[PDB]
């Protein structure tokens, strides 16, 4: 809003999300992408999907007067990116790459700050509802927690065995356990 940046910031698209309407009373669209300089990865909203035919993974791109909000890249009009020849060579280390795509561990997420945002890809272990909420059961080799679901986002058919892939989820916690919410930005889907 006030963390303006001119840009240009010249990255490549690690990887994307489909686009999906998040304040469905306007039927307003974003996705959500991973982009990497050589030596920092981002994470991007994209709120114009018009954009969606230049966030292709491995397409090299440039990105000019965009927001930093909330530990987000923050794109708001097509204007903001051009993608033609920018740096055809371009390289991102392997050690970069997998540094961008990591799932955090769960009992990582524990030594967080609450109300920061987390994405990451977790096995589901029970699913229950209550009250149009739904709460997903899920863990890894270090940890078990729920990720709650209400709204727009309960409309994802998962059942227990499935994986899901979790993108801006809000890291809180009750005194029975830690939870990653759904919020506005979220998106989720099974693999």
């Amino acid at each position: 809003v006030d963390d303006h940046h001119h840009g240009p910031k010249q990255v490549m698209v690690l990887k994307v999300t489909e686009p999906f309407t998040y304040d469905l009373k306007e039927d307003k669209r974003m996705f959500h992408a991973t982009v990497a300089t050589e030596t920092e990865f981002f994470r991007v909203k994209v709120f114009d999907t018009a954009l969606k035919s230049k966030f292709i993974p491995r397409n090299i791109i440039a990105i000019s007067d965009y927001f930093g909000c909330n530990g987000f890249l923050e794109i708001y009009r097509a204007s903001c990116v051009s993608d033609v020849n920018v740096n055809p060579t371009m390289v991102i280390s392997n050690t970069l790459r997998q540094r961008a795509n990591a799932t955090p561990k769960i009992s990582y997420l524990f030594s967080q700050a609450r109300g920061t945002f987390v994405s990451g890809e977790y096995l589901v272990n029970k699913k229950t509802e209550r009250n149009k909420f739904i709460y997903y059961g899920i863990g890894d080799d270090t940890g078990k927690m729920e990720v709650v679901v209400y709204g727009r986002l309960t409309n994802v058919r998962c059942e227990p065995g499935s994986k899901l892939r979790l993108v801006c989820f809000e890291l809180t916690s009750t005194e029975d356990g830690w939870q990653l919410r759904s919020v506005r930005h979220s998106y989720m889907q099974v693999i």
